């Protein structure tokens, strides 16, 4: 029993209902090895998978490249072979100045700022975690002895003008995104990512149960360059966190 | 000093910051005597306004109205007066099979089928509660024995078409909703109200903590007419859940 | 045949056939008591309910609270129990500086600022009065001596920021709400209010006949704030006009 | 002098006139001039058709629109630069409710939006509606000619065919907007389907200027009964005598 | 047999299977007249109707009226009389500095800025002209030494505020136009008119072939006013082009 | 110098390239730089293989975008940042039109914004249209290879499952706004189904970049015939063959 892009089967998942989806296939090794036993199964465009054990359970570990398509063909494939809960770990761009890089955001919710949701669900429907996932994120996070914010996240198909960047090719910003940043720093907004409301418009509306957690690499309010050491030490703690939070959801 | 509908002052308050939100003006009392020295302060239209005192902590008792337009009076002149967190209590329809009459839900997200919502933010931004309050609404009824539900659910401006009722003066319902129930049952929602959508955008987007939980009075998909004393139950357990949420929050 | 919310019977209505349907539930018996044998007959949440007579036949008075959803629930249920025409009588708010406090305005169509009206019809429709509830009000209010002004109404779901407040707590209007006070005034709007647009959707769609009169009580272009004795003077007018004009529909 | 891009007439050639009667069909626009003092032609270009006349006294233009919106929406814009601040549309429609026969006259109360010009008058929210005093002296003309008068909700389309749910076509097809779309407006009590009254009525109500519909029915959606070419010849001839009369209440 | 509106059967087309339509009715005898034995067929409301013949083939030339509506009956009726291949020619304003008066523009897309394009096929559908003939317009166009530009055309509903005109009645334009010219004219739109958008997105849809081709008589953005005699050879150069890419299309 | 945020890459390392070609699949892109002159490998990060080459002595930068219109919007944006100014994408695509055969290929037109990059570049109504020299380049290298070719609509999707009315599905269930959405496409003449055209080609067409779309026909959806192993391998290596081709009629 095969998918069309993944790679795998059933079989290769050893049981696994949980998966964690970071962005990058190059990081997908190194989270697999923070748990047991991490397998390397296949890699195939931006599609790298693992598995692993956790306290004697198989995880997988999938890429996922950036943005919600090719999000949402991973998740599909996954729970077609038995996976019902995702956790996402990333990174993301912090727009209110109280948030320091290095400080961790789980969201709560996120602005549909995409379209691959309205693929799953109309855009009434909230973009919002599984109150499991998101309460393990949450400990996890805090347990680490990271500085952690629970809130919204604006969701975007793209990096440039959808997180109102002018600096450009043609420095333009449609209409619809013009004085976005301010208006979601108004609403109480935390931050940009580009996942985000995919992910969790799909599972949420699919009995599937998703997370997401991220480690603050920039915050659009501060000119300065963040620290090498600072950015190197929060992208490992991210991938701590999350398996820490994959453990928590384990039966 | 005043507001335009509360008929209430800042001073009158005595420092809440914290107000419990039901719908209906004759429960505005009920929930005040669960708490100490609870005072009736004003009575206008749909807004009856009583203070009591939580673990020493004022807290106010305001009700909303059917709907978001009054609702959103409610909370913004509350918020005037220096209150920023805002706990609803209320009952609710449930369309999945599983959930009973007298089982409890918090509401984890809304589908956005009002109007009032957009008011404060455009449809993108997920109507989603405060963390904090939505945990706390989980422990104070999972403390009270409850049967509780943690989910998305539907917050419609009508009772009638939006909630997909047939048996009406016309018999119809508009193209927007015809078929909706199923597909919303078949997205994993629990439940239809009228309040959250609003309450919960308004709050997420204006710096203000709102969470809301409910007894569960019918199921769309049961024939059985639940009996007088389950009702009663379920009314007075909810009260007790919020004002144990609330102390909660205070804490 | 008891209504979900109402309280009354078919029977309790006496034949009645048509409702005047303030706001306020404390306004019924102030308009029943202007027509003969006024008669309480419940009271429930923000919907108060009387019976009376105007010359011979029987009318219902019912309260329906703030904004579109609890109308919407009044009506539907009123017309469940036979009534055909509905008259509001209401207060609103000026935008045009020729309308002075004290005029009263007849809707001849409402922007639809709304979300009930979307459960009924989609946006294209005309949130429309039935022509013979308009020219009874327009002559009844003529007939009064009031100054009197044909036009349309915005109608919103918030007080607050769908008229353009800014003195609120956040001191924020979305995006949608920014400038749309100077639209509607170069547009010709006459006014705003909470119901209308529900209203007269939901009548022109349903085969029921509708209309709204009101008092205006203030002039958002005017610095003067009108004196106690004027507004008495436009509420008792208004709902003088609102029977009147009841009486002219009567068969 | 002053002059318009389409219309081809000056403000002086309008020897005053503040009310227009815009039919759409240019030649409507000389048989609706006869019926009122000392008719002229003014100008003929495109769609384009204008005559003055007076009217106890007062002068009167008579302009076509042709079919549609986007062509209505010039003549009035243009109109309205040369001093007309009142509009009075007549026209034919399909009626959609078995209750309203050919021959019968509709004034249009409110009209739904299935066109594209209303929108850039007015966002979709804002209602089309006529001035109050237009539909008032529409209905009165109306019934005083003996018609059979209904006052009520038109459905403005831009297509004369898929937007009117029309299957008898090249292709067959309607797309998913409008699949269903005449049993729902009929549900709703819509009397009738034109093409015009969306984008003037919703153009005129947001811009100061005064404006109605009247038009006499010509087929009925729901009957299979063919009209004679009688009923149909009457049916015009009373239609502008009514939109005349409708023009002499509004003037005095 | 007859169709509902241009007054011709389909033997009166005497095979023809193209259609030239031109806007203007008085345009339609000059294009025939370009062709062997024209034929007067028809004339009624904004449509004149001629069939002439080129290289021995029947070809229609039919008028349209201003705008989509009048267009697509049209369109339509033609289709129901065995036409498959339409052309237009039309006149248009430039908006871009580079273009200049008496050059031609072959549109490559539509901005859909109308209505009746949504009557055959979504918003998101694209308003693309058939590639042969957007193809054999172009070849036309070049081969009489035109300076032939390729690209969007913006199609609106409106001659005045769709085009962003301030010289008007009101002086006023909806906020959905305001800056809408800059947008376009930072999006590389070429030329405004007011028909492509609803004749592409019909045929393209429809299985119909189309294509338009306009010569420049405006440039909003030059201050020298074209003299007679170059709008007089640009006029004349546009009839002649649309009659050598009908030539083309031939079969 | 500067290195944009992604592709780790400098505006030096691209030796003046003012021309790209971008498949989707990293894997592909060394495959479509050996078609050309001095191939060298110059970054890999995330789904971003970047290569240069020569064609007819003239710089050409070789780029994947991965799947969908978001990461292929940062993939043009950032080489666009580095001087580049046309973009040729190749890929594949499954056919919806029984005409076409699995083999064939498409160029696309024009395509239906299924997307949602789109919209952060040109609102709804701007069309997702290619730049006219492109796509006359791909049809004449298309059929210059011996294949057979279409020129046409494309549906271009933000999934690979509902957006494309696929059913055999964990859920198996398709949200409203795609229920019937394939037959719906199917009736309006749309060729085929891929997940980056609309987005790319209105980013490009509202920003000055000239764009198009070329790919070769891996399924066809109306089929129940599994293609096999050689079709499809001779299918991959022409798709390539031609999009070097329509850049060397770009570059001409
Ligand atoms: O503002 C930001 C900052 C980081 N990310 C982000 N937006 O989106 C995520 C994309 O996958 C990718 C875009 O670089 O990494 C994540
Ligand atoms: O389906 C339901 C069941 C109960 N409620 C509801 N919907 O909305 C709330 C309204 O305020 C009011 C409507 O009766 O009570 C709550
Ligand atoms: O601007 C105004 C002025 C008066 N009203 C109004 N808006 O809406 C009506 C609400 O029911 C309620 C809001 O106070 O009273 C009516
Ligand atoms: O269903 C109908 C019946 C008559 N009309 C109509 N729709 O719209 C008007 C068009 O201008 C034109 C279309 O034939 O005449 C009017
Ligand atoms: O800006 C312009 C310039 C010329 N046209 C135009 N817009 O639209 C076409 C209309 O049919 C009519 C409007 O005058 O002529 C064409
Ligand atoms: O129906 C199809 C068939 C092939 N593609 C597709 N849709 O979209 C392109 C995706 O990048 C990726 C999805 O497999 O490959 C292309
Ligand atoms: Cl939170
Ligand atoms: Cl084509
Ligand atoms: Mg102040
Ligand atoms: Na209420
Ligand atoms: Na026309
Ligand atoms: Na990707």
């Amino acid at each position: 029993k095969t998918v069309f892009h993944l790679g795998v089967t059933e079989a290769d998942l050893n049981g696994a209902t949980l998966a964690i989806i970071p962005g990058d296939p190059a990081r997908v090794q190194k989270i697999a090895e923070l748990m047991d036993n991490p397998v390397f199964l296949a890699s195939h465009r931006e599609y790298t998978v693992y598995r692993a054990e956790l306290d004697g359970q198989s995880v997988v570990v999938c890429s996922t490249g950036i943005g919600g398509p090719s999000t949402s063909i991973a998740v599909e494939e996954l729970a077609q072979l038995g996976v019902r809960t995702f956790l996402r770990v990333g990174t993301t761009g912090a727009i209110q100045p109280h948030v320091n890089v290095g400080d961790m955001i789980v969201t709560t919710g996120s602005v549909r700022l995409d379209g691959a949701s309205l693929h799953f669900a109309p855009m009434e429907f909230p973009a919002v975690p599984d109150f499991d996932v998101a309460t393990a994120m949450k400990a996890a996070a805090q347990e680490s002895g990271a500085t952690v914010h629970m809130g919204v996240t604006a969701s975007s198909d793209t990096f440039y003008p959808g997180q109102e960047r002018y600096d450009t090719f043609t420095g333009r910003v449609v209409r619809r995104f013009q004085g976005s940043m301010k208006e979601w720093q108004d609403m109480g907004v935390l931050n940009f990512e580009m996942e985000s409301a995919t992910l969790l418009t799909m599972c949420a509306s699919s009995g599937l149960k998703a997370g997401c957690v991220a480690g603050v690499i920039i915050n659009r309010t501060q000119k300065e360059i963040p620290d090498h050491a600072t950015l190197k030490e929060t992208e490992a703690r991210s991938i701590k966190v999350v398996v820490e939070a994959a453990r928590k959801m384990l039966k």
